[PDB]
């Protein structure tokens, strides 16, 4: 066939829009992020966050992507990523 790495997102007509808010609540299993754009409290799973929840905390800005679940179809956060942190990787 051919080679390549998912071309160069965004892919498909509909692109991916990342939203930013704040960590309203946080737990050992997951946490909630208060969207400062839609004024709604989102629910992000500890799995979404790429970094280490340890670093994360309640009251810190974070970037995520609003998606739709498959069990409830509700707007949940995914692939969370702390905004502040220009540190290399």
């Amino acid at each position: 066939g051919s080679s390549g790495s998912s071309g160069g997102y965004p892919n498909g007509t509909s692109a991916a829009l990342r939203e930013t808010g704040v960590i309203e609540k946080l737990l050992t299993s997951y946490g909630f992020i208060q969207c400062s754009e839609r004024q709604a409290r989102l629910f992000f799973h500890c799995s979404q966050y790429n970094g280490n929840l340890q670093d994360l905390k309640v009251g810190d800005d974070v970037e995520f992507e609003v998606s739709s679940d498959r069990r409830t179809g509700k707007p949940i956060a995914v692939k969370l990523v702390k905004i502040s942190g220009p540190s290399s990787g």
